[PDB]
């Protein structure tokens, strides 16, 4: 039922945004229908777990309640806001591919337009909501932190100095985590008006755990996973990458292993790769990663109790969040 | 004073997002100075004449007001307005320059943050001004606008079909008419207080006007003046634009000249460039821009008329705004 929910809103969107265009932006339906096939190619694909988390939060709070003929009125709501980040996301995933000519100029504007879209749909959907101010704001804000993230992570080589654990954390939380994990828990609650209802506080170090934990394992998924189980090719070695393996292989490191990582690393050659590969795997580093994210799952389930001491219903939408991160 | 005070409340905005990133975004020195260095290479260097639009048309507000210790008030809600236009179109230089590697992943952050910073300027500056829901809506609203625009002038070429007066006026209406005209124009009201005060209708026509005669001079000049004197290489005629030469050319042509067009319009080779600037030339096109912005010349100065005999202030900043244009 979520899926079938969340897909059945996206037709309720997608029509939206394209009859806006057509009767109101003076749109010819060439470009109408150019625009219907750009929005579901960048955002039909996915798991959508960024957008069904806020579904499941919503859900969460009508059937674990802190109510009538407006349940429906929550579970749209909470399907708006979860295709306004799934839309964040392919404009993200849009800028990403241009960072890696009409199909260049196209690229820029289908960034453009994502972005756009993502207004438009809150402006009309949630049109009379009171949230609607409060939800704009912690929205653009999120997506500015993003953006801020983005360049501590692209300019993370400038160069090793920055190769530090509360550095990469600094990556993880601007860069992934505001907008993974705290944006669409947030996002459940402002549409079931259970906001100020739960600790904040404990929310947002939960959101930064699993954002580390999620951003450690996906890093080390980059390193050791084989392209045809990872989907893609591997690249945060080529990349110099400011990684989870990286930082933690420089700190248990001898000298002579460093001067060898220093010497080979941020290379697109296929043997400097190899021994990069072969550094982390003599260090032990997927040992170090099952007792990192061993020591993360301990802090999350630590949390998510105190968290279920004051807003049970949602820890048990924290703990499925969770169990997805987790495998 | 306009430019002095401009650039006054520049260092001001500067100042203030800078600090936010060091002491709310955890930004080291280092980055907070290169950030200070792009915004300074992406918004001066022009002549700010969106932004002083808006200074101008509050000035006129101040001196032929509709007022004692709320003066320095208006203008400094005109300057960070101006900022925000300025910063938008930064924006969208940043993008027109990705259109046309931490150089490329450098400039799509450049444009991710230029544009969240007009939106922290006037969420900071204008907290608590009752102006601000409507200012963050129709600036948003313009942005889409653009981006829409952006899209009818990249695929004007799908070919010729597109290549008339009513689909161009549809680009420079999208493309550049509502940001570069109208907006400065309703930034300078709304600081003012004077929005509902002035016909919205004549305003928009207006704009819509000398946005077509701008667009067509630029169109001009892009073919036929040199480039020591344009500033830069006229790219038109090679990028197979939908401009006012090509569109009116068409419709006065005979179909041999239209056949040799066709054969000549949208490549970089020398000789067929010359072959279309030789083709504008014989059809008389230059003879026909000089009665084509004279006849939008008379609709201007009698649309101004119109303005002038309910809101004169406006009227005198819009007719400034024309002189501009005009030279
Ligand atoms: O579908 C996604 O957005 C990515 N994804 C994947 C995947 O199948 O790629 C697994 C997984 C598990 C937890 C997530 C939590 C927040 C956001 C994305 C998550 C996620
Ligand atoms: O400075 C600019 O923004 C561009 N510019 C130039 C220039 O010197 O390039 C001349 C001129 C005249 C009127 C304008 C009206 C609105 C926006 C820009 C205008 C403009």
């Amino acid at each position: 039922m979520p899926m079938q929910m969340f897909m059945q809103v996206y037709d309720e969107i997608q029509m939206f945004l394209l009859e806006e265009l057509e009767l109101k932006f003076d749109m010819d339906p060439n470009r109408v229908r150019y625009l219907r096939k750009m929005m579901d190619t960048t955002c039909l694909g996915g798991k959508y777990n960024r957008g069904l988390t806020v579904i499941d939060v919503a859900e969460s709070l009508l059937s674990l309640s802190p109510d009538g003929a407006r349940r429906k009125r929550v579970l749209h709501d909470a399907c708006v806001c979860g295709w306004m980040i799934e839309f964040l996301q392919a404009h993200y995933l849009v800028e990403d591919d241009i960072m890696d000519d009409v199909t260049v100029q196209c690229a820029i504007n289908d960034g453009l337009l994502l972005k756009s879209w993502t207004h438009m749909m809150a402006m009309h959907f949630f049109a009379d909501r009171p949230f609607l101010q409060d939800l704009l704001c912690r929205f653009n804000r999120v997506d500015y932190t993003t953006a801020v993230g983005q360049l501590y992570d692209v300019t993370s080589m400038f160069d090793f100095a920055e190769f530090t654990l509360s550095n990469y954390k600094r990556i993880v939380k601007y860069k992934t985590a505001y907008y993974t994990y705290l944006l669409p828990l947030v996002m459940g609650l402002i549409v079931s008006e259970a906001l100020p209802t739960v600790d904040m506080g404990v929310t947002e170090e939960l959101a930064m755990l699993m954002g580390e934990y999620f951003q450690v394992q996906d890093d080390v998924m980059d390193c050791f996973t084989p392209p045809e189980r990872l989907g893609k090719v591997g690249t945060d070695i080529q990349d110099a990458k400011c990684s989870w393996l990286a930082v933690t292989f420089l700190a248990k490191a001898s000298s002579a292993q460093v001067a060898e990582f220093k010497a080979n690393y941020g290379s697109g050659d296929s043997e400097k790769v190899a021994t990069v590969r072969r550094l982390y795997e003599e260090a032990d580093l997927q040992g170090d990663y099952v007792a990192y994210e061993a020591a993360v799952a301990e802090q999350v389930k630590e949390l998510i109790e105190k968290l279920r001491l004051c807003s049970p219903g949602f820890a048990a939408s924290v703990e499925t969040l969770w169990g997805k991160t987790y495998k």
